[PDB]
C-alpha cells in the first residue's frame, strides 16, 4: 500500500471498484459514497437558441461546463446564426491566460429535411380521421385538421399504399390508404397537436433528395466565412456524402473537422466507409429512432461508439438526453441513466438540444450533464478497457503513437494527476485520449482553432498559449510545459507533490512527438 | 457452422462469438433479429388506465407478467376489485392449458410516506407546521438547521432557518409551484416506523387475498424485512418479499438486506431524491450486480418510459434506459404511471417487450457466464450442481430450451441465475409457484393441471412431454431442436439431480 | 468458503489454494510442497518390456507400482521373443477380486525404416551414428540418422503377428503423412480394425504434416529420440509442446517418450532434470508418459515406474484447471452430439461440487474419452464389458477402467444400475470413493454405443 | 510491418495467439530465433574450466558468470581461478564495443556434513559414529558432525541421497566412497570457515555471493555482516536448499538480492518429486518481486561424459527459461566434465529457443497487474518504456545506469527488446548479468565538460555497440531511457528513436 497519498485517496474515484478482477465484481464494488476526483472529461455540446443566445447566459453556460456551441441550421437565417456566433465569441473572450476556456463552434447542417406547411397556429389530427397529404402548392398555407401540405413534391411517389408517414418527431402517424391526383389519402394512426412546419419522416421510402442541398452548400460556405471549427453533416449515408461536404467547404475550409451524422439505416450499414473519411461521428438518435425501429437504436449507438473508440476518433451521443428538463428543473431517472450509459459506452461528447436551445433550464441542464459525466467517468473499468483497446490497436512504428501508449501506461502506474502534452494540431493529444487514461490530458497549443477542436476528444483540456517564441527552442518548450503546470495548479488539476507525465517532441513542427518524462510537481 | 447458415447471423450471434467485450459491442447488428422469447419480466402498475378486465386482457397479450398494486393510493375495496379483475383477465385464457400465461400479483406497500395550486417563490420564506403543513409531527425534531426539505418528487427544496413552536421556519432553496398532498423527502433521521399500522393491515389484506409478492417500501435493514415477514404471519409464509431500496441507509446496508430478502427493487424514484440524482446509476448497477451474484431477483423501477404517459412513442433516453437495465442484468423491469394512469398503457408494455427482446440478444454471455460461474461458490447441493451442468450443456449445443420440473420454482431459479440463452421452461403443478417464478429472468412457467399417474416415472414423462408440447405451440421448440431436461430422483421438492439431452421429434 | 464445512484441512490439499488463483503467475506463486495430492494418479505409464522386466513376478511388481501399458519394441527380438513377452504380461495381469482387477494394455512398437569398438578420430540406397553421438559437422567418438523407405516387409509381418496375438495398440514408427497411417491400417486388415493406431512423430516432415496425420490417427507419440536427432536437439521441446497442445485441443491421446528417467538405468534415484522433465510432460498435457531402457534393461525397473507415478501425481494436482478448462471449452466447437454435450455438463458439474469421480458406462471407450479431454480433477471411472476397450482407454489421462464380467440382467435399466453400483463398489475398495462423497454418473437412454445422454448427481 | 518473412520468425505467430493453449499449438520449429540470448549462463570453475585458454572459449561460448565453489579448494586455489577468469575476460578488453563483462560469484561451503577403498552398504543390515579415531568400513560410518548423535533419533542420507539409513539399519544400500555428503531431513549458521571465505571474497573483489542453506532472514543478515563495510556492493543470492528455506521463502526474498533454487540438496531434503513445485513457485515469486532467480544443478548432467545431452535435460533447460529463470547454471558439466564448452553452447542454444517461445502477451499483462502502483520515477519510466517497446517491436531499450537498477527495473517486465545497459561502473556491468535480458556495455571515456553531451555520447556508444553486436540495424526503432541529472536514482525519461 501507499500511505504517501492517504487512506482517503484510495477510497475516492471508485478506486476500490477499479481494482476488481472481473467486470461483475467491479459493478458490485461501485460506491455512492466514493466521490469523483478527476476533472470531468466528457465534452458537453449545447445547442444555441432563444434560451441561450444572451452573452450573459452563455457565460453562465461556459461556467457550468459547455465546451462546444452547436448552431442548428434547420432554423434561422444566416444573420441569426452570425449573431449566435458573435455572442458565443464575446462570452468566451469576456472572462488570465491561465484560466481561459476555449469554446468550439459547430455548424449543424439542415440536410434533406421534409417539412409540413403553415396552417391557416395549432390544429388537432383526430385518431381515425382521414387526412390528405398534398403537394398541391395551392394548399401550401391551406393546412388544417384534415389537410397536411408538405414541401417534398415527390412524396406522392415514394410512399406506396399502406406506407407510413411520421410527423413531428414521429409522434403523429399516418398510414396511406389511397393514392390519387390530389395526393395521398391517409388515416391518422396516431393523432395529436400538429403545429406549423413540422418534420416528416418516410421510414420505408426511397427518398430522392440531393443529400447535399444548394442551401446546405450556402450554409457551409457561410460557416467557412465565419470561421466555425466543426461541421455536423446531416444524413451521411456513404463516403461520397462526406466528400461533398469537404468539397463545399473548399480550400479555405480544409482545417474544419467533419463529424458525420448517422441518422438512417444506410448510414449504419455503411458506417465503416463513413468513419474512414470522417473526423468523427454523431449518433443522431432523433432521426435514427424513427428511420429504424426505436428499440434498435441502442444497438447502433453501442456499436458506433465501440468502433469509434477502436479507431481513435471522436463520437457524439445526441438527442433527448435530458429532454424533460426543457420544462422541469430536475431530469427523470431514465435521462440520468442515459447520460451515464453514454459515457460508460465510450462517448467523447454528449449533447443537449431543446434543453439549452429553447427550454426553461438551459444552465441547469449543462450542470446536470456535467455532474453525471463526472460520476460516470470515475465508474469506467479502465483495467478492462485499456487492455482491450491496447490489444486491438495495431503495432505502430509512429513515434507519436508509441510515446502515447507509453505515457498512458506510465500514468496508470503512478496515478498521475495529468499528462501534459505539447501539440500543434491536436493529434498528440488525440492519440493519448484514445486509451482513455484516468489522468487529465492537458494539451498546450499555440493554435486557437486546434484548442477549440480538441474539445471533441474525451479527457483533453486545451490551454491556448499566447507568448511569442523564445530565441532558444528548448527554452520555448520548457516555458510551455511550465504554462501547463501553472494552468493546472490554478484550475485545480495539479497540486504540489503530484506526478505528471510530460509529452514533447525532438524538433519543432507537427509530427515529431517522441518523448515522455516523469515529473514531480513542486 | 453446421445445419444453419442463416441461423448464425441472427440473435447477435456474430457478436456473441467475439473475443472481447469491445469487439462484441463492435459486432452488434441492427439487422440481426432476435429469435429467443423475451426473457426479462414486465411489471405493470394497476390504475384507472389499466384496471378494467378488457384492458388487462390486452396487457396480458402485450406481455405483462406481474401486476403491481400500489397501496400508496386506494382503499382495500378498490384493490380487491383490481385483484378480481386481473384474475378474471388471466383465467379468461385458461381454456388453453398449453397457451396459458400465469400472471403474478404484487402488493407494493405504502411505507413511511410524508405528505403536505400556489407557487413557492425562491428566496422567500415558507412555514412548515404540524399545527392543524405536513402529516408528520416529529418533522420538527429530525431536521437541524440548514437541513433540507424536498417536496413534490424533489422538485421543490427548503432549508431550515428558525426552529420555533409555530413550526419550522424555512427559506426556499429551489422554488416551484406547489400543490396538495405532495410527497415530502428528508435526506435525515426519520423515526417513522419501519412498518406502519396501515402497512400491517395492508399486508394482512394481501395474505387474505392470496397475493404472490410483496414489494416492501423503504427497507433500511434486515429487521425491517423481518417485520414484514412477521406481519405476513403463518398463512403468508409462501409469499416472496422483495425489498425496495430507496434511501442512503438501504444502499449502505444492502448486503444484510439482500441476505434476508427474496429479491430487491431498485426504487429509483425515492432513491433519486434521497441521494443525489447523478449517483443513482451507481446504486442501480451495484445492486443488480450483487443480486445477479447471489442468484436473487432484482427489479428496475420508476420512470423508465415516463413520457409515454402522454406520448405514443418514448424518448431516446427512455429506450436506452430500458435496454441498459436489461444489459445491467435486471430480472424485471417496471412501468408505473405509464400503465397506472397514462394514455398508452398497452403501448408501454409492448415497447418494453420489444426493447427487452433486443437487449437480451445483445447480452455477452461468454463473459457473463464465465464471471457468474467463477464468482459462485462450490456447492454440494445436487440441484445447484445439476443447474450449472445443464446450463453448460445448453450452451454447448445451442439448446432451444431447458425443461425443468419444479414444485417450488427453486430448480428453475437456479437455472436462471447463470443467464442461459436457452429458455427455461418450468413445468409445475403449483399455481402460485408458476406465478412467482416470473420474478426470474428467462423462466417460462407452464401450469400442469392433470392428476398424477399411478406410476411416478410415467407422471414425470407426461410432464416433460407437456413441456415439449407447450414449447412447440409457443414457438420455443421446433422439430430437430435439442433440449436439456432437468428432473429429480424422487417426488417432493429438493431432489432435482438429473439432466438429459433430448432431440425434439 | 461456505463449503469450508467440508474441512479446513481439505482445502489446503491437492494444490487447491493455487487452484483458485486468478492468474497463472499467481497460481505458480501459490504451489505448495506441503499440499499433498489426493486424486488417484491419472497420467498413464507405459513401460517397455525387456530382459529386466520379462519375469512374471517382476511384471506383477510393475503393475502394482503403476504400469498401465506394456510396450513391445519390435526393433529387437524375434516373433517368439515377443510372443513370450506378451504371454508373461497376460499371466501377470490375470494372476491377481473383480473389484480390484487392473487391465493392462499391450502395444506393439514397429521397427520402422531403421538403418544399422574403434574410436573414429544396411541401407543399400545409401550422417549420424549411435544415437546421433557421432557425425556426420564432425564429432568423431567411440543406428544411423540421415536428416537429409516406408512400411517395410518386416513391419507388415510384425503387424500381422500383432493381430494374431490380439495386441491393443500399435505405435507406428516414423509416420510422415496420412498415407503412412493408411498403410498401417491396411496391414492390420479386417481382423485388426479395432486396434488403436498411435502415430510416432520422429522427423521434420512428420512435425510439419502433423495436422493431417493426427486427423487419421487415434493418437500421437512424441518420439523424442529420433526427433532430437532429425531436428536440432534444442527445438524438440517446441515440437513436444505444440503436438501435446494440438492433441489436447483435438481430444486424442498423446504420449511423451524417451529419455525421461534415463539415469535410472544405473541409478536408484533420477537426476533433477529428469524429475523436471516428467512433471513438465504432465503439465504440458501428455496423456501418457513412457519408460524405455529404464524398464527394459535397467537395474531399477520397478523403481522407475514408481518414480513416474509419484511425480505424475504431484504434477496433476498442480495443473491450473481454471485456465485449462476455460481454454479447452472456448476452443472446442459447438456440438449437437449428445455424448459431447453430456460430457461437458458432467465435468462442469464435477468441478462445481469437487466430485470424487465421474462414473461412466461405455462400450467402446468413447464416452469416457470425451470426458477425459476436458481434464476434470475428478477421476473418470469407466465401466465396460469390453476387455479390449478396458485396456485401450488407458491411453486417455484420468480414465480408470473397470471390467464388468456379469451377464446382462433381464431388465436393461436394472443392468445399467447394477453396473453403476459396480463402479461405486470398485471405487470404494480402491479408495477413489468414500461415504459422503458426491459422484457424477453418466449413462445413456438405450443399449449399444453412441447413446450417452444422461448425467446424474449422486452421493455415496 | 515490413516483410511477411519478419513475422514468421521468433515465434511471432504464436506470440499473437489469443490463449495460452493456442500459443502452444502455434509454436513452430521452423521459426528461427532472432533476438540475442537473454537468459544468463553460470559456469562452475573446476579442473575442466580453469585454464586461461579454456575460459576464453567459455566466454566465447556464452558464459556470463563464473562460479567458485568453496566446498572444495584452498584460498590459493580460488585466487588463481579468479586471476584466470580476469585474464581471460581482459583478453577481450581491446575491443570496447564487443567486450563481455563476466561476473565472479563465490558459492559458500555452508553447513556441510561429510563422512579410496569404496566399501558396500548392504540393505537390511551400520554404525553411525563420531568417534574421532575412524579413517570406516561396511558397518562403520564416521561423520564430521559431532552433534549428529543428539540431533537424530529418523533417516540419514549419504552420497547425493543415494544411500539411506534409519546405530542403524540400511534402508537403501549402495557403494560408499570417501568423504560423502550427508543429509538430515527434518532437523550451525555461518561457519568460522564461511566467514573467512567471505572476507576472502571481498578482498578479491567478487561480485556476487551464493549463500548456502539460507533458512531465514537472519542467515542473510549474517552473510551481510561477514562481508562488512567493504562488501556493501556485493549482491547476495540466497540458496534455498531445504524445507525451512522453502517455507520461509518470503522473509528470505525480502532481504536478499536474489535467489537460487539449489535443486541438488533440495531434492534430498524434500521428496524428489516435489522439487518442481518449489522451483516454479520460487521463480514465480521472484519474477513477481522483480528479483533475479537462478535455476541450478544437474540441468545437463549427462554431458559430463557425453557430447550431447539427454532429451530430459534439454527439456529441463527450456522449461527453466519458460518458468521465468533469470539465470541457468552448470556445475559438474563445466567444473569436471569432458565437454565444458559444449555444455555452455548447448544451454545457449536452448535458452535462445525458449526465450522466443515465451508468451509475452500473458506474461506482461500478469506482471503488470500483480505489480504495485509506484511513485518512483525509475519504475514509472521503465514500464512505459517496456510498453512502448512492445508497441513498435523495438530492437532494443538503451538505458544509462550507474548501479544497474534502471536496467533491472526494465528487465522485471520481460521485454522482447534487448535491454542494452551503458554504464561506467565495471562492477555494475558484471552484476547486471543476474538479470534476464540485460546486456551490459562498459563505457570507458572520461566525462564531457557538458553533461548533456556526455549523456548523448553514451547513448551513441549504446547504438554503435548495438550495431556491431547485431542487436540493432538501420531502420530499427529503439527506446532510450535516461535521467534528468547526474547520479543514480534520477531516471525519468524515455524517448523513441530511429536507428540511422
Ligand atoms: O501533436 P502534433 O501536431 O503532432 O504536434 C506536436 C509537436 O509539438 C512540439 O512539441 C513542439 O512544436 P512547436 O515548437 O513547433 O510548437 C514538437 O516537438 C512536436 O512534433
Ligand atoms: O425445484 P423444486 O421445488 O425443488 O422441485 C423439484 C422436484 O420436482 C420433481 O422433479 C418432481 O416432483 P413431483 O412429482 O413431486 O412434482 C422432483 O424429482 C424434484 O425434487
Ligand atoms: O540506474 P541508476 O543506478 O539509478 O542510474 C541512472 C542514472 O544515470 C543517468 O542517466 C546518468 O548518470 P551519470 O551521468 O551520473 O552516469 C542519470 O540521469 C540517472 O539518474
Ligand atoms: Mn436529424
Amino acid at each position: 500500500l501507499t500511505q504517501e497519498l492517504g487512506t482517503a485517496f484510495f477510497q475516492q474515484q471508485q478506486l476500490p471498484a477499479a481494482m476488481a478482477d472481473t467486470f461483475l465484481e467491479h459493478l458490485c464494488l461501485l460506491d455512492i459514497d466514493s466521490e469523483p476526483v478527476a476533472a470531468r472529461s466528457t465534452s458537453i455540446i449545447a445547442t444555441i437558441g432563444p434560451a441561450s443566445r444572451s452573452v450573459e447566459r452563455l457565460k453562465e453556460m461556459i461556467k457550468a461546463g459547455m465546451n462546444i456551441a452547436r448552431l442548428n441550421f434547420s432554423h434561422g437565417s444566416h444573420e441569426y446564426h452570425a449573431e449566435s456566433i458573435a455572442n458565443v465569441r464575446e462570452a468566451v473572450e469576456s472572462f488570465s491566460p491561465l484560466s481561459y476556456r476555449p469554446v468550439a463552434i459547430a455548424l449543424d447542417t439542415k440536410g434533406p429535411e421534409i417539412r409540413t406547411g403553415i396552417l391557416q397556429s395549432e390544429v388537432e389530427l383526430v385518431k381515425g380521421s382521414q387526412v390528405l397529404v398534398t403537394v398541391d402548392p395551392a394548399f401550401r398555407t391551406r393546412g388544417n385538421a384534415n389537410t397536411v401540405w408538405v414541401d417534398y413534391p415527390n412524396i406522392v411517389r415514394v410512399v406506396p399504399v399502406g406506407g407510413r408517414i411520421y410527423i413531428d418527431d414521429g409522434l403523429i402517424s399516418l398510414v396511406v390508404q389511397k393514392i390519387g391526383p390530389e395526393g395521398l389519402v391517409t388515416q391518422v394512426e396516431n393523432g395529436g397537436v400538429l403545429g406549423s412546419r413540422k418534420g416528416v419522416n418516410l421510414p420505408g421510402a426511397q427518398v430522392d433528395l440531393p443529400g447535399l442541398s444548394e442551401q446546405d452548400v450556402r450554409d457551409l460556405r457561410f460557416g467557412v466565412e465565419h470561421g466555425v471549427d466543426i461541421v455536423f453533416a446531416s444524413f451521411v449515408r456513404k463516403a461520397s456524402d462526406v466528400a461533398a461536404v469537404r468539397a463545399a467547404l473548399g480550400p479555405e475550409g480544409h482545417g474544419i473537422k467533419i463529424i458525420s451524422k448517422i441518422e438512417n439505416h444506410e448510414g449504419v450499414k455503411r458506417f465503416d466507409e463513413i468513419l474512414e473519411v470522417s473526423d468523427g461521428i454523431m449518433v443522431a438518435r432523433g432521426d435514427l429512432g424513427i428511420e429504424i425501429p426505436a428499440e434498435k437504436v441502442f444497438l447502433a449507438q453501442k456499436m458506433m461508439i465501440g468502433r469509434c473508440n477502436l479507431a481513435g476518433k471522436p463520437v457524439v451521443c445526441a438527442t433527448q438526453m435530458l429532454e424533460s428538463m426543457i420544462t422541469k428543473a430536475r431530469p427523470t431517472r431514465a435521462e440520468t441513466s442515459d447520460v451515464a450509459n453514454a459515457v460508460l459506452d465510450g462517448a467523447d461528447c454528449i449533447m443537449l438540444s431543446g434543453e439549452t436551445a429553447k427550454g426553461n433550464f438551459p444552465v441547469e441542464a449543462v450542470k446536470m450533464q456535467h455532474a453525471i459525466a463526472r460520476e460516470a467517468e470515475a465508474a469506467v473499468y479502465h483495467r478492462q478497457l485499456f487492455e482491450e483497446l491496447r490489444r486491438a490497436a495495431p503495432l505502430s512504428r509512429d513515434p507519436t503513437e508509441v510515446t502515447a501508449i507509453g505515457a498512458v501506461e506510465a500514468a496508470f502506474k503512478c496515478m498521475a494527476a495529468a499528462i501534459i502534452v505539447l501539440t500543434t494540431t491536436g493529434r498528440s493529444a488525440q492519440l493519448l485520449s484514445r486509451y482513455r487514461p484516468r489522468a487529465a490530458v492537458i494539451a498546450v497549443t499555440r493554435s486557437a482553432q486546434a484548442a477549440r477542436q480538441v474539445h471533441l476528444c474525451r479527457g483533453v483540456f486545451p490551454l491556448l498559449y499566447r507568448e511569442p517564441p523564445e530565441a532558444i527552442w528548448a527554452d520555448d518548450v520548457d516555458r510551455r510545459v511550465q504554462f501547463g503546470i501553472e494552468s493546472g495548479k490554478l484550475r485545480g488539476f495539479l497540486r504540489v507533490g503530484d506526478l505528471v507525465i510530460v509529452v514533447t517532441g525532438w524538433r519543432p513542427g507537427s509530427g515529431y512527438t517522441n518523448i515522455m518524462r516523469v515529473l514531480s510537481i513542486s
